[PDB]
């Protein structure tokens, strides 16, 4: 141990450290700030950058040794507190570049750290400085972000007040629409909103650390498990397995399909007989702390019988392919598309055919916060879990009997959480810790390392696409045949529902009559599929989509020209029968037409012999809501003190639920002249929200707003005075009135899509919009550079401005990852941020472009669709597309790496 004299925020701290001890340990657990956020544990997201003798470094590799006497540290609780905003924390707010909030921090010390020495710095200046420090974001795309750190250095230099940081006043009070900043805006850029690593460090002594014991095959029958070497141990107090499990010890997928072959209680809480997936938890540790719980894990000895595993879907799918699950074939859902005419003879009569083979992979969600969940026991007898879950009231249903409770006798709470991007639609953690918790009658507390976070969290399942066209010469689709394989890992849960996802969106946006298909639903022996933001439409909307560029080289005429031509209009139906809601698309390509013509120009004129440039168009199409006569409810109470809360269970991934809320609230309130700041949101809470439904499905703003919508509306009527105006809380208490009033909203009009034919109407409400990806390929490296991107989006009305060009931009990033760099194959390999190919800033372009085209829609609250999953749906295919457009050469199969497509190149 070592005295280090230093001084951390401005003030002298005397330290006593391990010399070896993790700089990032000793700010978080020693001196509590928890403000250094630590995510990856590995030098790689830049989250723990705090300032060290006027450096930026990475506090989770600096070890105390490299910390000298005397050293000055900033972390960002002295950058700025909520009562004294730094200008970079007014800018954030002001810009919205706190979605989830887990990166804020970092970027924002990083930032201070760059203004520091460089004062006006240009945007690449900005961009340079956070890739070299490895700042990450998986929310923004990086521009708001950007846009951040110009505007405060504009203040800090003296070129424009500080008071244009602050938000204006749209000046007829209207902030639904508006750039309104998020309710948790101030928290996150002070480091002092606690997400579930950070509420660990403070609960109290008596909290049980937990430790997952798991799988290192990926497929087995399991003999035994010995805890004896691990129970003497340091710190550790018990080690829990399936024995000790209350209940039916599995996880049941709740809403399985009738034609299912499986019954959906496949997954197991803790493993019993089987291991089905590498990382599958077999034992918990429990101890003093996390460190002493790992420790111990790795000595509890499970003694495995290893079976031959199927590491894909085609493998899985074959005829002699052993059951994973006995009793259940791998292959055990599957979903036709039955519309129109039979297609075989349209084929063979139609002017033009093509058909491709294509594949999308195993897409890891790569949140910068690793999943993290707690549990206890309450005074009230009832079993507590907060956690990242976003469906807290799905998620209840699906684990109460695994663990053994009623449902009264359970309650989920949803933590501040650091992104999840559809991983937690599945529970993950949850079901670990309740039994834990109900076995030792202690706290316990479970935090996953950036490895269990990739290993051992859900993925967007792999799907092997045949899509075909049938089509006239002047470019009227006739007809589409279509097959999916869906590789969903070795549990259920959503994945029929999933495979169903391909009957709706493959060939979405245009008028196609006639179409047959069949999508299939394997289990296999990889990671189990969790949604991925998109849910389908990525896997989907990547085949038809680049299949309509196909189609449309075969015909002569120009891509975008070709979606002009069979784009939804008036009389047209979907793939499942039915109408769309608006018809926003010929004008969303009219309007980008010349902004496409613009950007071929510049593709030929600025193309060298040795870097190729080109451009690709894609459409993307997604339902606002789950599938048929979806519902939410939502309660506003006027409180005592003139404030309103609006209770709902929109859970918050960092999307925006909290200004959600308060924008729909506001416009819904507006005949009362309520005040945006005296709008009070709820975090998720099973006992005390209403059912308000899951942040799944980009529902939450339609199916919660509405509901919010008509709560609020209800309230006003509760508070109208006879003769004109609105009663106090004082007088209608005093009245024995009311003033808490129930909003309830469902989806009347939608119904489920059939088993045989796949038709019905499974969304009142869609999502349209058109990209153009333009991008510069390197032929010697076959390295894509995409230089920009562009989205039409039709969003209806927008809640909030700030929230959905975050969404965008959020989305079009991960499209670029999806295109170029993301997967996960390997278990090993892609376990890391750089290993599983994260965009890093350098790889998203400054140049990302949105044009809103709205047709309010006659379903959504104030004209609102969602807005979630559609930046996600097809930027991939308008990628690849672009890549086709520079050199000749079609990416088919996921991601396009430097030397897959170097190999088609030379060909
Ligand atoms: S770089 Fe330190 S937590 Fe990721
Ligand atoms: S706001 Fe950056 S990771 Fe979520
Ligand atoms: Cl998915
Ligand atoms: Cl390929
Ligand atoms: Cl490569
Ligand atoms: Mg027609
Ligand atoms: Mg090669």
């Amino acid at each position: 141990m070592i005295q280090k004299v230093i001084t951390v925020n401005g003030i002298e701290q005397n330290l006593f450290v391990d010399a070896e001890a993790l700089l990032s340990d000793v700010l978080r657990q020693q001196l509590g700030l928890t403000g250094v956020k630590v995510g990856c544990e590995q030098g790689q997201c830049g989250a723990c950058s705090v300032i060290l003798d006027g450096k930026v470094v990475r506090a989770c590799v600096t070890k105390m040794k490299r910390v000298a006497d005397g050293a000055q540290i900033t972390t960002i609780e002295g950058v700025g507190q909520p009562e004294n905003l730094h200008p970079l924390q007014k800018a954030w707010v002001l810009h919205g570049g706190a979605q989830c909030g887990f990166c804020s921090p970092g970027f924002i010390v990083s930032a201070k750290g760059l203004l520091d020495t460089n004062a006006d710095p240009s945007r690449e200046d900005v961009r340079d400085w956070f890739q070299k420090h490895r700042n990450a974001c998986r929310c923004t795309g990086y521009k708001p972000l950007v846009d951040a750190v110009m505007d405060a250095a504009a203040v800090i230099n003296g070129k424009k007040p500080e008071t244009d940081l602050e938000f204006k006043m749209p000046a007829d009070g209207r902030i639904w629409g508006s750039k309104y900043p998020r309710p948790t805006a101030v928290a996150k850029v002070t480091g002092t909103l606690d997400y579930g690593a950070d509420l660990g460090l403070k609960m109290p002594a008596g909290t049980l650390h937990l430790a997952m014991v798991q799988a290192k095959v990926s497929h087995a029958n399991i003999k035994g498990i010995d805890t004896s070497e691990a129970l003497t141990m340091p710190g550790v107090h018990s080690v829990i397995t399936h024995k000790d499990v209350k209940g039916k010890n599995r996880i049941t997928g709740l809403i399985t399909f009738p034609t299912n072959k499986g019954d959906g209680w496949d997954r197991p809480i803790l493993c019993d007989e089987k291991v089905f997936q590498y990382g599958d938890c077999i034992a918990l540790v429990c101890a003093d702390s996390e460190a002493n719980a790992r420790a111990a894990a790795e000595k509890v000895k499970v003694d495995l019988e290893e079976l031959p595993a199927y590491m894909s879907g085609p493998a899985a799918a074959a005829e002699d392919a052993i059951e994973i699950h006995p009793g259940t074939p791998n292959v055990y859902f599957e979903q036709p598309i039955v519309k129109g005419e039979d297609t075989g003879p349209i084929f063979a009569s139609a002017d033009v055919t093509v058909e491709g083979d294509f594949y999308v992979g195993r897409q890891p969600h790569m949140p910068i916060e690793p999943d993290v969940a707690f549990a206890y026991m309450g005074d009230d007898g009832k079993c507590y879990i907060h956690s990242k879950s976003i469906g807290v009231h799905l998620h209840l249903y699906m684990i109460a009997p695994g663990v053994g409770l009623e449902p009264d006798q359970l309650v989920l709470v949803a933590n501040p959480m650091g992104g999840t991007f559809g991983y937690k639609f599945s529970p993950t953690s949850e079901a670990l810790v309740a039994v834990a918790a109900m076995a030792t009658g202690r706290p316990v507390h479970l935090r996953y390392n950036y490895q269990q976070q990739q290993q051992y969290t859900g993925k967007r399942s792999p799907w092997e696409m045949n899509v075909k066209f049938a089509a006239k010469k002047d470019g009227t689709l006739l007809a589409m045949e279509s097959d999916w394989l869906v590789d969903h890992g070795p549990y259920s849960e959503f994945g029929d529902l999933l495979t169903l996802r391909g009957a709706q969106f493959i060939g979405a946006g245009y008028n196609i009559p006639n179409i047959r298909g069949l999508g299939r639903t394997v289990a296999t022996n990889h990671v189990w599929g969790s949604a991925f933001r998109g849910y389908g439409a990525p896997q989907s909307m990547f085949a038809s989509e680049c299949l309509m560029d196909m189609l449309a080289e075969k015909l002569g005429m120009d891509p975008l020209e070709l979606r002009y031509k069979n784009a939804y209009r008036p009389g047209d139906t979907n793939p499942t029968g039915q109408e769309p809601e608006v018809f926003s698309l010929p004008d969303m390509i009219d309007q980008l037409r010349p902004k496409y013509q613009a950007a071929l120009e510049k593709a030929q004129k600025e193309s060298t012999a040795t870097h190729k440039k080109g451009v690709g168009i894609s459409i993307g199409v997604y339902g606002s809501g789950l599938d048929g006569p979806d519902a939410s409810e939502a309660w506003a109470e006027l409180n005592a003190d003139g404030t309103i809360t609006v209770h709902t269970a929109w859970e918050d991934h960092g999307q925006g639920a909290d200004i959600g809320c308060v924008g729909t609230a506001h416009e819904a309130l507006r005949p009362m002249g309520v005040a945006p700041e005296k709008i009070k949101f709820t975090w998720p809470n099973t006992a005390t929200t209403p059912n308000s439904g899951p942040s799944g499905g980009s529902r939450q703003q339609v199916m919660t707003g509405n509901a919010i919508r008509v709560a609020c509306e209800n309230l006003l009527k509760a508070c109208e005075k006879p003769g004109g105006g609105y009663y106090t809380y004082d007088e209608l208490k005093a009245a024995d009135k009311p003033t808490k009033i129930t909003g309830n909203w469902t989806a009347s009009g939608a119904t489920h899509c059939d088993a045989v034919t796949g038709l019905g109407k499974p969304f009142v409400v869609y999502m349209y919009g058109v990209f153009m990806a333009e991008v510069t390929v390197d032929v010697a490296t076959g390295q894509t550079t995409v230089d920009g991107m562009t989205l039409m989006a039709d969003l209806g009305s927008l809640c909030n401005q700030l929230a959905t060009d975050g969404q965008i931009y959020g989305g079009l990033a991960q499209g670029i990852g999806l295109a170029l760099s993301e997967d996960f194959e390997d278990i090993k390999k892609h376990a890391t941020l750089v290993g599983a190919g994260f965009p890093f800033i350098k790889q998203i372009p400054d140049k990302l472009d949105i044009v809103y085209v709205n047709h309010p829609r006659p379903d959504g609250p104030f004209g609102a669709s969602g807005v979630g999953e559609l930046p996600l749906t097809s930027p991939h295919a308008a990628i690849i597309n672009a890549i086709k457009s520079a050199t000749g050469v079609r990416i088919y199969r996921l991601p396009a790496y430097p030397e897959k497509v170097l190999e088609a190149l030379k060909a």
